[PDB]
């Protein structure tokens, strides 16, 4: 078996809000790879090697989650943990960086170059259309199957008592519904993500994560549509190959926000960063070979 | 202050498939009262006495809450619990009768007067309609609000475990809750609710109901729908006075489901039976004298 995340070097950056753990590796053009839930850094195990041959390559938690954690009343919104990242990569020397983004990850990605687009040149959507979308979306098989989008966004503290009383219990369930119990985590990764739930900071701060998707992130998202703001760079979508309803498509949704668009389908589960590592290469690898003036 | 109930007699009733907590009090025709989440029939203690002067009043804990067990992997469909009703009323002497139900109760109700429209004299919903309606109306505000309905839903035993951590925390939220937090609850009934909400096997019973919604007791109404089938007794519905969106008004919905509809909007919380008894007890009361052939 191979080692995790070799020849990384694990740091920790002080912000103006944030203390935010960070790995690096590599040389070249800046790709800043961002996690999701209930998850790390630790995520990108299979893919960051690969991606570090070739580019400077920045790992990070999401603020709240993992090792990173607010100041503090922190604000968790996509927004603020977007100035994160620019912060981040600031900080190690990189005003303009490309994003690539699971789950969480993926809005903190688009809310950043949005917010932010002199600093993004180029954008990797896995699995993940703008939440103004997917509040649209909502039906009965919906909040079924994202139940946990409306659990986890009720007020303070409801949720967390809830999934605060047998943390490991629900953590272990999230991950494998999500993997639709494949055998896709690595038992180290496994007991890394399992150590940050355990933390009742964790746990809110996903929670707040969750809030501030029906509120502020969506608000936010509204105003771009209401100005007819897209991001600026290419976008590359990668979903989980299942169907979707009319108006729904990913690849169709982000033509709406993004005026260059391309992706494919991955016959994997939702955890794609896990479960299908040498697929995600291959499209992120061509991706940024075939943009690599945008990357200049 | 009143005492709870005075003058009912408590029974335990021994039925094919449970074993059923029952009090009963008066003469005249006869009313079937059915309680809902997460209560007993201890909600009605403020109109049973009133109705009790001029009716033979029959309140029941529905089977899995309060003190009604499944006898036992249990069904807990609405269409199992109105056949719990038939054999309640039918033990104590009546083949048909009038149904009046808040919540859940009024789900196991009007089932009951679609499966066996020859028992059912004329039906009351307080706060319901048919959750096929329900369904059809989920968006994200709905799942907010509702986000009880998804999780309660979800396979055994990820609600149970959630819940059942800390059960009067989770009660005492709820029902404050669904108050609008108003100072509604005797406070011996509420150590009955809470005491009922410690038992592991009525929160299981409780998500079963749940899970009964999204699934057959939908297909069941779907049915009837698909069949033309129709409430042929009186109705009556009393809602909660608050905005609903074009197709979604109570009384609009009823009509829909049945042929001879009245009803009214209340001015109280969702707890009506508890909230605006007085109110409550003018309507039942009108209705069942406007309609007393229909008793016969
Ligand atoms: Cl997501
Ligand atoms: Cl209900």
């Amino acid at each position: 078996t191979d080692p995790l995340l070799p020849g990384f070097d694990y740091l920790t950056l002080h912000t103006s809000a944030a203390r935010l753990r960070v790995a690096v590796k590599g040389s070249g053009p800046p790709l800043l790879l961002l996690h999701g839930y209930p998850q790390t850094h630790l995520a990108w195990h299979r893919i960051a090697p690969r991606l570090a041959e070739d580019y400077s390559v920045v790992l990070a938690d999401l603020r709240g989650y993992g090792e990173s954690r607010a100041l503090d009343g922190a604000d968790y919104s996509k927004a603020a943990l977007a100035r994160d990242q620019l912060e981040t990569m600031g900080q190690l020397g990189f005003e303009r960086f490309a994003v690539i983004g699971h789950d969480r990850g993926a809005r903190v990605g688009y809310r950043l170059a949005l917010d932010h687009p002199q600093a993004v040149a180029a954008f990797v959507s896995l699995t993940v259309v703008p939440i103004l979308d997917n509040w649209a979306a909502v039906n009965k098989v919906f909040a079924l199957n994202a139940y946990h989008w409306f659990l986890l966004a009720q007020p303070y503290d409801l949720p967390e008592r809830l999934i605060g009383a047998d943390p490991e219990h629900f953590l272990d369930y999230t991950l494998r519904r999500m993997a639709q119990g494949r055998d896709i985590y690595h038992p180290q990764a496994l007991e890394s993500y399992r150590r940050a739930f355990r933390d009742p900071a964790v746990r809110h701060a996903m929670c707040e994560d969750y809030r501030a998707a029906v509120g502020v992130d969506a608000d936010a998202d509204q105003a771009d549509r209401d100005a007819g703001r897209r991001l600026q760079c290419p976008v590359q979508v990668l979903w989980e190959e299942r169907p979707y309803a009319a108006g729904q498509h990913p690849l169709e949704i982000w033509k709406t926000w993004a005026g260059q668009v391309e992706g494919a389908a991955i016959g994997a589960s939702h955890m794609l960063p896990e479960d299908a590592p040498d697929a995600v290469l291959e499209h992120l690898l061509g991706f940024l070979a075939s943009h690599r003036e945008a990357l200049r």
